[PDB]
């Protein structure tokens, strides 16, 4: 009967790296529209999630927001 | 019966960087329009979430704002 | 019978870093429109969550922000 | 057989940035007379105003200087 | 059989950064008449103003200088 | 057999930052006449307001030296 060996060892030298001189001067006016909702009668049997609204904003000026992901995975029998 | 050996040693020397030299002069101005929610005679008979909003605002400057997300699994039978 | 070793030894020299020289000059001045939200007539017969209103703001400004998310999982039989 | 080894690596080296308003000449400058007459104006949103007559602005982000000077000697690797 | 090793760098090296104003002459610079008449004004918002004759603005985020030297010697490793 | 190292590195270099104002000549700089009049302003938001005549605003973030230095000598590991 064989024995298992698993040796994982991968290596990260990686480097994400940024660089910006300056960043600015940004002018940013989003406006929403009017929003009606009317609703008359309905019939629900499950779950709702509902969201109403005009604006949703994001509004994201990072210096850097440089990103890194990883994922290790070993699975065994 | 055969034996099992795992050996889980990844490295990371990985680095996620940013220089910036300025960051700003940034006018933002998000305006919401009008909501109107109007409901008459609705039957719920399960979970309700509900959000009524005109404006829903993030404003995220961060000097720097980099992310690393990792993660290690190692599941055995 | 057979034996099992794991030996689990992630090795994270990483770094995570952030220059900003200088952050500033941010004008920001959201506003939420008029919310209006009429019911009559509702039957719900579960759990109800309700958030109504005008303006939902975050306003972040951090000089570094920077995040680092790590997990290690060792699961066995 | 004997081994003689000599490092002498002699740097004379200059690294000069010389960055903005260096060595000039302003002989009599002169900003002329200035005059802003306003009547009757309506502003609804923010208002940056600048009045003057000379003005010598001298901005340098740059001009930064970086160097990298590595030595290595090996015997017998 | 013998061995010498001699290290002996030599390092007069000038690293220098001369950022913003220098070494200038301005010789009877005269700002003129600065005139700001205002009348009836409304203003719903942030104001910023300047008013000025003879302005001299020297601004350095710049002229930072890095030097990093480096030496290694490795007899039989 | 013998062995002679000899470890002797010379640094004289120079690493300097004149960041700014230097060595400049300002003979008889004027300002010139300031006037502002105002007659039934509104404000509803925040005023910032600068008023002069001759102005030497000098502003350095930046001019910062750095210098690092690392000497290694290795023998038989």
């Amino acid at each position: 009967g064989g024995s298992v060996q698993i040796v994982y060892k991968p290596v990260d030298l990686s480097k994400v790296t940024s660089k910006c001189g300056s960043l600015g001067n940004i002018h940013h006016k989003p406006g929403g529209g009017q929003v009606e909702v009317k609703s008359e009668k309905l019939d629900f049997k499950d779950r709702v999630q509902s969201k109403i609204g005009s604006l949703d904003n994001i509004t994201h000026v990072p210096g850097g927001g440089n990103k890194k992901i990883e994922t290790h995975k070993l699975t065994f029998r």
